[PDB]
């Protein structure tokens, strides 16, 4: 009965532009299917749970890459708003030691999204994702933080606030901003490098207590090859990383969020009722979860994450 | 004494991204510096003409790109100007058989160009070059223009009607448009692929006879591997194509501009009053460089057009 209830996610759908070299040995961009909020619905497809995706997509060549990507992996984005404007662009490039990056969103498909783009969310809708690049953008960022307001009341919210201070640098008001939007959010993960980019006083332990306070049930940081630690009122729970050999990490984080929603779901606990009670085994379920399914995606060139077949053992 | 004056070209500068395979066998886009005028003023450049580049140009990392091959083919760009907005890129991709392309030029350092961006022309200024894209697009279009009107009684105008239906599907309002720039020209070089996007009536000889009442005083149509003719008040000019192996024909049509243009610099003829009493050798002698010269840049994957220390015999 739980089981065919929807995840919405909702956010940017981008492409990276990753260097690549062409056969006559000279630097190229490759085009990837990408977005945090884009690549957490990919793997939640994968993973087999309904899924939808709410959005700006182009109509050009590489919004038919993004939708073709979706459609793939079983995706639902009738939600998603079609327009003749252009596909935002992520550029990374090494030079010497470092990547540097640059962020093309300008009258983007994805930015310019209004309004009455709003999907109608119905009682078939348990969960919705949000995410920050697109929380943060304007003017596409005041629709996605409606949503998030709009429907806090009445169902399951997860926020994964990914600051990318390289795609754009981060200032108070993104922090600001971001921060107002955790109380309403049920479920917050994070990485340890996220964290540090909010100036908060304490353990990292610490900062999460304080979180769990402002409305999240569930407080999710994660620590790289180390795994992860989850937070409640109820528990604290260390999850140990797994032991791969890495191709790279885009996409590891939004995979995460993946397998802990996915392991809710399947566990029948999304629901707010269900998150305020959480066993120590149902969160630790949930989080390795995540983080196996994380341990292929970094193998591959992601954001390329598991399928349900894959992970049979 | 005239051989210190200064060709300044005004138009478009941007980011060419052409399908290429990676080493692991899939599809990338490599970038190469482009844009008609651009391409015009950096082979000006490497034939040894004073040339400089008046531009809308980005300080990001595609902006480095344009600026740093201005500079190696010795381009005097002060006349830019720079600010942080992106780079125009032009996509080309291969879909069965044929090219499709995406014209990416939102909110652009090119497109968002100024009045007060307009470059200060004094009497060591002999040339100016104007092209279609950059003179069509808005903002930008309207300071060409403006910039086209008022120099147009003091120096030579050169224009290249360059038609993109491709990049952006034509319309009348462009062929309007750049009807009423020909009128302000002294020198026009299309295409006669170009011309055929003018509806007007007539053989192509007939349509460059109607063209020379409007102001130009040449006229030059060209035809792919079969060279060019050249139309004056006093004569029409046929000259021959040279077969050359052919990697691609990007920038060649810049190349011929280049050439025309570094030739009657030499001859000393840049002046309005020269090219009235152009004879049939003058005529012949541009267009013929312009035409050798092309042959270079068609030859190794262009733009990519030749220094003068090349074609030395
Ligand atoms: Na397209
Ligand atoms: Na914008
Ligand atoms: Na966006
Ligand atoms: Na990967
Ligand atoms: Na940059
Ligand atoms: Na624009
Ligand atoms: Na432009
Ligand atoms: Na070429």
């Amino acid at each position: 009965h739980h089981h065919h209830h929807m995840i919405l996610c909702c956010g940017e759908a981008l492409i990276d532009m990753l260097p690549r070299e062409t056969t006559g040995g000279e630097t190229a961009f490759q085009p990837f299917a990408g977005g945090s909020v884009f690549n957490t619905a990919i793997a939640l497809g994968r993973l087999g749970v309904p899924t939808g995706f709410f959005s700006g997509i182009s109509s050009d060549f590489f919004g038919d890459v993004l939708r073709d990507t979706l459609a793939r992996s079983n995706v639902d984005y009738s939600f998603a708003a079609i327009s003749n404007r252009p596909t935002t662009l992520a550029f990374v490039r090494l030079v010497d030691g470092q990547a540097r990056y640059a962020f093309y969103d300008e009258n983007t498909a994805g930015r310019m999204l209004s309004r009455n783009d709003m999907p109608y969310v119905d009682e078939t809708i348990s969960a919705m994702l949000f995410g920050c690049i697109s929380l943060i953008s304007e003017p596409c960022g005041s629709v996605y933080e409606t949503l998030l307001a709009r429907e806090a009341p009445n169902r399951v919210m997860f926020l994964d606030p990914n600051i990318r201070a390289n795609l754009i640098t981060v200032r108070k008001t993104h922090l600001t901003r971001m921060k107002r939007m955790i109380a309403l959010a049920d479920i917050v993960k994070l990485s340890d490098e996220d964290l540090d980019w909010f100036g908060e006083k304490g353990s990292h332990d610490e900062i999460a207590a304080e979180w769990l306070k402002l409305g999240p049930k569930l407080v999710v940081i994660t620590k790289g090859a180390h795994g992860a630690v989850a937070y409640t009122n109820h528990a604290t729970v260390p999850v140990p990383g797994v032991k791969v050999d890495v191709v790279d990490t885009v996409g590891a984080g939004d995979t995460v969020n993946a397998g802990i929603l996915a392991s809710l779901h399947s566990q029948g606990l999304l629901t707010k009722d269900a998150l305020a009670n959480l066993s120590e085994d149902q969160i630790h379920s949930a989080v390795a979860l995540g983080v196996r399914a994380a341990a292929v995606t970094v193998s591959r060139a992601g954001a390329n994450p598991p399928w349900a077949h894959e992970m049979r053992d």
